[PDB]
């Protein structure tokens, strides 16, 4: 039932806060699958997650208008 | 090591969603990263139930605007 396996564990509730505004990227992918190498960014580790575990996880995407 | 999402949209072989800045109503808006709430995917503190149970420790994203 762990969804967290590795990241900032001695923090009882992982949360970020992103002001949208300054978004350097026209869209910008956040990981919820607490496997990317750029948390809380999404690098793709989604997919090995999916494949590994048959999941079906993916990014939330912020886009600028 | 095992499943993250158990209930959402599991005919859905990928779950993604995007988000509109301009469609940000409030300051602050949390979105779910632990697959558990009933309005995903928005946070609705269900996170808190799942971290109480299993000794996790997940959280939302916050965006925040103006
Ligand atoms: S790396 Fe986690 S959702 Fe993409
Ligand atoms: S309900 Fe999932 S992170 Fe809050």
């Amino acid at each position: 039932s762990l969804i967290n396996l590795k990241i900032q564990k001695e923090n009882p509730k992982v949360v970020n806060e992103i002001n949208i505004e300054d978004l350097s990227l026209t869209k910008a992918a956040y990981c919820r699958c607490w496997r990317s190498k750029t948390f809380p960014a999404c690098d793709g580790s989604h997919n090995k997650h999916n494949e590994l575990t048959g999941d079906n996880v993916g990014p939330l995407i912020l886009k600028k208008k």
